[PDB]
Formats: structure tokens, sequence, C-alpha cells
């Protein structure tokens, strides 16, 4: 009775733990597409993935399973007065399975004023990274439930808010529009690639050159759900150690 691609229902279904698959599909509101194994798209993900796995990550390797571009509803209008900012780039979020029927149909989310703050070296913002497995250890998959799913977003990051060590941002400096967490190792920045005309850092990871830093890697953090255009949604194979 699904008139969805077998891909797309199988994600339904790990979406959703009653209903069936295509109205539970309409409940997210999001327009979900197989990306061809063999294109162009497929190819530069599965090399973000390959090349942005940190060695600090090594309980598992990952594997693309599926790749589905999403559009959701409102966004492309929502994200509109940040489109043709400067510095927007393709991001990974990761998040566990159960919250992404919320994810898809509200878009990701800052935390609530009220929610505790550990976890959150920038205040309460939406958080991305540009190595795949930072992201991929939120999605607090397991041996027994060896499958996760991550997004890669678009995030309008503008003029970035550079800091080596935690501070509760509550407002943005003048002309900034976003932070970014200066990791010891990044992407190498020689090795970036347009995508769409959003810039994509996965390049192997190099030194940063950034000195008394407290992170590892590199984070981003947006505070506005404005600033972030969802375009893919991954279904990862966690292979563990
Ligand atoms: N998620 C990422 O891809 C990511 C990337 C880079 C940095 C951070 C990232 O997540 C960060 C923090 C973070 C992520 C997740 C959590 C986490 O486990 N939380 C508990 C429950 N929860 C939270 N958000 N949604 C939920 C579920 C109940 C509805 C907070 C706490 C903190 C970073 O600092
Ligand atoms: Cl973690």
């Amino acid at each position: 009775k699904s008139k969805l691609p077998k891909p797309v229902q199988d994600l339904i279904k790990m979406i959703f733990g009653g209903d069936p698959i295509d109205v539970n599909y309409e409940k997210l509101k999001t327009d979900i597409k197989v990306v061809d194994r063999d294109s162009e798209e497929a190819e530069i993900i599965r090399k973000y993935v390959k090349n942005t796995h940190a060695t600090t990550h090594n309980a598992y390797d990952l594997e693309v399973i599926d790749i589905f571009k999403i559009e959701r509803e409102g966004e492309c209008q929502r994200y509109k007065p940040f489109k043709q900012l400067h510095n927007r780039r393709l991001l990974w979020h990761g998040s566990r399975t159960t919250n992404f029927a919320g994810i898809l149909s509200q878009g990701l989310r800052i935390a609530p004023p009220e929610a505790p703050v550990t976890g959150y070296m920038f205040g309460k913002g939406i958080y991305f990274a540009d190595m795949v497995s930072k992201s991929a250890n939120y999605c607090h998959t397991s041996q027994g439930d060896p499958i996760g799913l991550i997004l890669l977003g678009e995030v309008a990051l503008g003029n970035m808010y550079e800091l080596k060590h935690a501070s509760h941002i509550s407002k943005l400096p003048k002309g900034k529009h976003s932070v970014k967490g200066l990791g010891k190792t990044t992407p190498d920045p020689s090795a970036n690639i347009s995508l769409d005309g959003v810039d994509v850092p996965l390049g192997t990871g190099i030194s940063s050159g950034v000195n008394d830093t407290s992170l590892l890697y590199n984070e981003y953090i947006v505070y506005d759900i404005a600033q972030v255009n969802l375009k893919y949604l991954l279904k990862l194979k966690f292979n563990f150690k």
C-alpha cells in the first residue's frame, strides 16, 4: 500500500519506531528523494564521510547506506535572507534516530531556554561539525543498534566569531553571524570543494596550527534557526571496533 520508493519506506519505518508509512511520511512535511549511489552528489558525500572521520573516533567505521536529498516545507523561504550571505558551508549534524521525526517536521531548533547547558560549549544554538565522526557520535548508535541518521545542512555562517574556549555567548558581537570553535585538527582548507555554491570542507584533517585550543575539532554554531537549510539525510552503518 505504500507508493514511496523502498529506501524511503525503510527510512520512514526507522524514523517512526501504528500508522501507514505514507501518512507518517506526510507528517515530516519534507520532500525526500533517493540520491543515486553512482551520482556526483553521492560521490562527494561519500568522500566527505571518508575523509572527515577523526582518528580519535576509532571505535567504529562508517558506511553510507542511503543518501536522501531533503526539502523541508517553508525552509527555502525561511533561509532566503541568508542565501547570499558569505561563508555558507555544508556541515554535519548528528542526533538520535528518535529525534528525526521532530527534526524533519520542525527543522533543527535551538535547545529551549531552560534546558541544561552542559554539552554545549558556546551556549544554546544549533551545533554542526566538519568532521563526520564528531557529529556521528551524537547518533548514540551501538553494536546492538548499528544504523543511525545524520544530516548535512547548508549553514549560513557569515562572519564567524572564532573562539578556542568555552563561552556562553548571549549575544553575537556586531557583524558576526555565527561562532566557530577552533579545533586542533581541521579538514585541509585547500581541499574545499563547491557543491551548488556551498563550501564542502571534505579534505583530510591536518593540524590547524591553532595553539592553546581546548577543542580537538572544529564546531560551528548558529543562534537563528533560519540560518540552516537542510540538504541531505544519510542513513549510516556503524561497524564497531
Ligand atoms: N549534534 C552534532 O552534530 C554536534 C556537532 C558538533 C558539536 C556538537 C554537536 O552536538 C553537541 C551537543 C549536544 C548534542 C546532543 C545532546 C543531547 O544528547 N541532549 C539530550 C536530549 N536531547 C538534546 N537535544 N535533543 C534531545 C532529545 C530529547 C529530545 C540534548 C546534548 C548536546 C555539540 O556540542
Ligand atoms: Cl560525544
